[PDB]
């Protein structure tokens, strides 16, 4: 079983999109991540995992803190933009939550501490207890079979 | 900050739906679970979190292997059904792939051997390198805000 086969089965799971920001004296940071999960409820914990090369990892390292940003079914130029595949950037929108910078309009936003890294073959898992949410009744931005989707209505 | 807005923020990350199946001495066991993700392409990892009251986590650390069972829209009453939610447990028909028991018609079948067992809060994280998968162009079944979904067709 080649590295195809692998992907190929990994996009059968559908997931929504984020868009994990930190921030770095001053300045915002951004990246598109479907790897994030709900993990504990007594403490509230959550998980993102980052790839080894992505210029994320360090930012997280030493910000120690990040938001997980839940797409809307709108928000489909924000997942490419975070994902470093348009040729020409975009001017986000940033509001602040928890001390985070969040962006505008998603369909919702959590903010969380660092508690624990777990580096996991290629990718380091970072889980994040929350500490502030905002919630809207947006309809999200799926991803599933490498593709961007929506919810039937 | 309560316990339900953690709940109702966690349920806007929209997800596919699997059951984990493992066997434990001629036994079947399964249980329905959304938190589950691609970790590592190098090597080929995969992970899922169990609750510390789930019968499934005990099960897992001694069999030390463990199936993702990815859901087609058609198996609903699967999902249900490995989440305890009928109240007479279905028949359900198994197959077999590295050496685990699998659902028969999923969207796709992942077997895997777990590689480390990480406690988070309220639950454990079971890292599984990936040993054999199958898939199908089946549609998925969807988990979205606390209900059952599809994709927009
Ligand atoms: C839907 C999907 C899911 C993905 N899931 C994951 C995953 O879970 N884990 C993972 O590691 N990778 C994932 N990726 C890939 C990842 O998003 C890209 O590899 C990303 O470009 C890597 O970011 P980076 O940290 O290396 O920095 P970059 O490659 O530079 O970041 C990407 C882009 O973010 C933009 N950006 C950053 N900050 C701002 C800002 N302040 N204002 C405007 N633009 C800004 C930059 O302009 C850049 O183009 C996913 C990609 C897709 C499309
Ligand atoms: C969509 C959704 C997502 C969920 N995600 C997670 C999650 O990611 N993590 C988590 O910990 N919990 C999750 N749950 C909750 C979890 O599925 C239930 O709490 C589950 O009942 C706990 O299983 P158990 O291991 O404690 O054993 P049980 O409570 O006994 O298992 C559940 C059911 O599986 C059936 N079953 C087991 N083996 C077979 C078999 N061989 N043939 C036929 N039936 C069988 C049993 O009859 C039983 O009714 C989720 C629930 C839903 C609905």
């Amino acid at each position: 079983m080649d590295d195809r086969l692998f992907r190929n089965a990994m996009g059968k799971f559908a997931t929504g999109v984020t868009v994990i920001t930190t921030e770095l004296n001053g300045a915002v940071h951004g990246m598109t991540a479907n790897a994030f999960m709900s993990v504990s409820l007594n403490p509230k914990l959550v998980l993102v995992s980052i790839g080894e090369k992505a210029k994320m990892l360090e930012k997280i390292q030493q910000s120690k803190k990040y938001a997980v940003n839940i797409l809307s079914q709108d928000q489909k130029v924000l997942s490419m933009n975070f994902a470093g595949q348009l040729e020409k950037p975009v001017d986000v929108q940033f509001e602040e939550l928890g001390g985070l910078p969040v962006i505008k309009d998603a369909l919702a936003q959590i903010s969380c501490q660092v508690v624990n890294e777990v580096q996991a073959g290629d990718h380091t898992l970072f889980i994040g207890e929350v500490t502030d949410i905002k919630i809207t009744e947006q309809d999200p931005l799926l991803f599933f079979s490498g593709k961007y989707h929506q919810l039937a209505q």
